[PDB]
């Protein structure tokens, strides 16, 4: 068996080997990298998302959300509040005033300490989940925008044509914003390509333990657990690496830098935070493996998670018993 111990992998493609998409994935499995949850690809010297970013600021946050968190500092919660739109350049310029600046520090780690230390005390500034692409048109290889979709793949797999499509969002973020601990909808691949700006960090749970992630969770949001049996999709817990140990949960962790894709794999559990001012891009994905997966994945049905379009035909169509309730949840 290929990377027993499920360690993150780092990728170091050819441009030859940047040229067919779902063949790299495939490789990279058959190198073991699904097992870790998340792998790294830097892309070939001689590739580029794009010529240069100077003429983004003109790109609108329509909601930009603040972070307000609840709990200690490596077990908390946190709730998104609407803000005003603002431009992207007047997001760049909030990020790096004296009230949300990166503080001074040593390296990753030191900033890592300082992260889990007081996160709490500070609501940064997210935006997130924004429909639309960076990636110059006539960038071939690793265009986000230009991926075969999950629909597509779904028909080639299993025969049946259904409605719905498959965009790529951008991400704008500043120190300390978060992502809380989850896997994609319907246990989907993600690939996040960082534009530009300071790095994310990463923390991820093996695919094969993801069930101990989720009985700790239980435990550590007790309240939550009994509103819903799969609360992790309301995308809202952390917990820190600290408190994983702790608790004896295996993971993993990984800096991501301006210029690095990162994809995590089916039923992989993420979570993480961004350093400061940078711009990502991501979307979901599929290949045949996913298939099941998106069978066994769970769902919220309490009317929390409320999700895109296109997942409707993924539970109706791989989840056709939870199909009802499910729909009762989304309406
Ligand atoms: O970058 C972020 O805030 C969150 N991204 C992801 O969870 C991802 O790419 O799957
Ligand atoms: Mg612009
Ligand atoms: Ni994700
Ligand atoms: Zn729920």
């Amino acid at each position: 068996a290929q990377n027993p111990n499920c360690n993150i992998m780092i990728f170091h493609p050819t441009k030859e080997e940047f040229n067919d998409f779902d063949k790299y994935i495939a490789y990279m499995e058959s190198q073991g990298a699904h097992r870790a949850g998340l792998a790294k690809i830097i892309p070939p010297k001689e590739w580029k998302a794009r010529e240069t970013y100077d003429n983004i600021s003109e790109i609108l946050i329509a909601t930009p959300l603040q972070q307000v968190a609840s709990g200690r500092a490596g077990v908390f919660t946190q709730y998104h509040k609407k803000k005003k739109a603002m431009t992207v350049g007047e997001y760049r310029h909030l990020a790096n005033s004296k009230k949300y600046q990166t503080p001074p520090h040593q390296n990753f780690e030191d900033l890592e300490r300082k992260y889990w230390k007081n996160r709490i005390y500070n609501s940064p500034i997210y935006g997130a989940d924004i429909s639309g692409s960076l990636f110059d048109e006539n960038t071939k290889q690793w265009n986000l925008g230009h991926l075969g979709t999950i629909q597509d793949l779904l028909e080639k797999e299993c025969g049946v044509v259904i409605e719905g499509v498959n965009t790529p969002y951008l991400y704008f973020g500043m120190w300390k914003t978060t992502f809380a601990w989850h896997t994609e909808d319907m246990d989907l691949y993600s690939i996040n390509y960082l534009h530009l700006g300071e790095p994310k960090t990463w923390y991820v749970v093996p695919p094969e333990h993801g069930q101990r992630l989720e009985r700790l969770a239980r435990e550590l949001f007790p309240g939550s657990s009994r509103g819903c049996g799969a609360f992790l999709r309301h995308k809202v817990a952390l917990i820190s690496p600290t408190v994983l140990k702790e608790n004896g949960i295996p993971f993993n962790r990984i800096t991501q830098e301006a210029g690095e894709f990162m994809v995590t794999f089916p039923y992989g559990y993420h979570a993480g935070f961004n350093h400061g001012f940078n711009c990502a891009e991501a979307i979901n994905f599929a290949t045949p493996r996913w298939i099941d997966y998106g069978k066994m994945a769970s769902q919220c049905s309490c009317g929390e998670a409320r999700v895109t379009f296109s997942m409707d035909a993924f539970v109706r169509i791989l989840q056709p018993e939870r199909y009802d309730l499910w729909k009762r949840g989304q309406d």
